[PDB]
């Protein structure tokens, strides 16, 4: 299996995703990503260019993206502090069943995995994300992908946040 | 017929359902009173599917740094908040809520220290356009400590292809 | 014309500042100092610094900043809530004449004017208090320069408060 | 012991108590007034009644109250704000000796006492004001006056303002 070949399965609709809100990242590649908080923003009012907004949010930093659809079931992301673009897929989502929701994306280095994010509101009980990461981790540079939340700062009254 | 003279006598209007906030995100504070909230984006969270309190949280965003508050209805039209990252708690209240007419969503919320007022939002997503807001600004200004209220969005940092994040 | 250039008259000893009170502002900068009376007040007892105190009132309202002298005519402020420091001079002054007492005062930032007070206790008659106006208003900024007691609260049995 | 019957001294010159000014009150009976400062301000140059006001001031939020001289050494106020009338009187005035200035001033309801204010520009070191404050914590509601101006909020850089 390589990261050119993993699934692509349909970018469901924003509202699905906005309803998830929020999520946490159970499963990550890189550092960056861990005791992470997701958020989903529709596009301003004013949006000349109507994109989406993904936030990451850990304690009290935040990495932005907006999102645009592309081919091939494709996310097309740009970090709205630097401007870099990025080409992301949905190896699957499950997002608002009555078990809540969970999905597993990734963006590609050629045939290596540069980034992997898997998110749920359940804690990790879709039996979909277990499948999922088993999957990527066998991809080449998959061997970094790991649990995300294991050791994460104490709370001060909030739940999803700290 | 006279505007309210200190903080504690100002409007506490019925706070929306979450949905009408969620349905405005994101948006701007043009009027803000601690300078810590200049340059900011507001988006509302529902709570999480498995919360505990079902504390819904507003996200203040400014660059890459981000503060943090969940939120639940208090009685008086009241939303009691608690700072994610200090455990602090304040009683917020609306001055205003005009929400998603078809000239988008404008609210100007506050909270008291008593007769004196400790903090000011003024947000929009229609660049400040709405007569409730300039009216509302000029009514909280005069209470004690209003003084400090001011245009948000001078001279903010520039940006990266994305419209309400940098 | 420009702030940086505006005159500087001699900082009047305090007594006749406080002689002078109550004052009205009839001419302002920003909307802040609308409808506002001022009251000076001497350094208290045991103050340390024996700065003395400006009071800017309007309705229950109430904005203090300590001052002092300081070089070229000066008078320096400190806002009692933020610790924040302006450097303020006198355009003129014409206190305590059997016409009452009027003066104008201002700060800069650089070139323009951050804020103008004209402040009299006889309704707005010191001549000296309109061309005074008409030359600040033509400096950077100036254009901002009001009248400032249009359409005040209603009172209640007071003269000088509401 | 009741209000009705408590001294009633001369009520002194303005001039006694502007010299005094700014003041703090150590001793009152609501805690509308607790952690407040004082300062008197003689009569508008146009002001048709030429009623002096006194300020009280707590933080950023200032109380107004017009007053003159009444029959039987009374003081009669004028709430600025709401149009509403009181009788004051002095049990003890000692302005301007060479420890400062200190006075406690009453308003009665009926044989109770509705307000006191006992105020100073010494720290509460005047001996007359201890025996005053006794006195008057025994008529009737008396037991309501309590010390004004303890865990008051910390300063920045003025002395009597905050
Ligand atoms: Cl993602
Ligand atoms: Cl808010
Ligand atoms: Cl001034
Ligand atoms: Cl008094």
């Amino acid at each position: 299996m390589t990261c050119d070949k993993l699934p692509k399965v349909p970018v469901p609709p924003l509202e699905e995703f906005i309803k998830s809100n929020p999520l946490q990242f159970a499963y990550v590649l890189t550092d960056t990503f861990d005791c992470t908080t997701r958020v989903y923003v529709q596009p301003a009012r004013l949006s000349p260019n109507q994109a989406a907004t993904a936030l990451d949010i850990r304690g009290s930093r935040i990495i932005t993206n907006d999102f645009v659809g592309g081919p091939n079931n494709s996310a097309i992301l740009n970090n709205c502090t630097t401007g870099e673009k990025a080409t992301w897929y949905f190896q699957y989502t499950n997002l608002n069943t009555p078990n809540g929701s969970s999905y597993c994306a990734y963006t590609c280095n050629g045939e290596e995995i540069a980034e992997y994010k898997c998110a749920n509101n359940n804690n990790g009980t879709d039996p979909l994300q277990k499948q999922a990461v088993e999957v990527a981790k066998k991809v080449p540079n998959g061997d970094k992908i790991h649990y995300a939340l294991d050791n994460c700062p104490e709370h001060h009254g909030c739940f999803a946040f700290y």
